[PDB]
């Protein structure tokens, strides 16, 4: 599912882009870097099998949350 | 993790509303369907050891997601 919901993402990526910049995301600095913990924090879980699922969808996931937060990070430099 | 997380969204949920509405997630309504999903996925798969550890961390992440999803579809009544 995690390799699947990527795809809905083709849009999601251009759409919150376009659709604006400084609110794209509406997310803190502070909640980025625990949000970005999250992401890898789940990858880590799943090393401990020595064979994590999760690291599929992290690449992704990371990936993709990691520039739409950037995004709108870096358009307004700051967020409070 | 999962528990002390949402501490950060305190602010999130008001600054994403206060932020804007229209362009607050900037999410598809096709989107937030598959993320629904995802949401629930992980409870599923934690539930098969009869004790899931994100289903804690869910219930927080699942109202928290969905009351921003919901408010930037129900602000527009669409998104595309």
């Amino acid at each position: 599912m995690g390799l699947i919901s990527p795809l809905a993402t083709m849009p999601q990526l251009y759409k919150l882009y376009v659709s604006h910049s400084e609110h794209a995301l509406g997310l803190s600095l502070t909640t980025w870097l625990l949000y970005s913990f999250i992401a890898l924090l789940w990858t880590i879980y799943g090393i401990y099998h020595k064979n994590p699922t999760i690291w599929v969808g992290n690449c992704l996931g990371f990936l993709m949350y990691v520039a739409m937060v950037v995004g709108i990070i870096a358009h307004t430099g700051g967020t409070y």
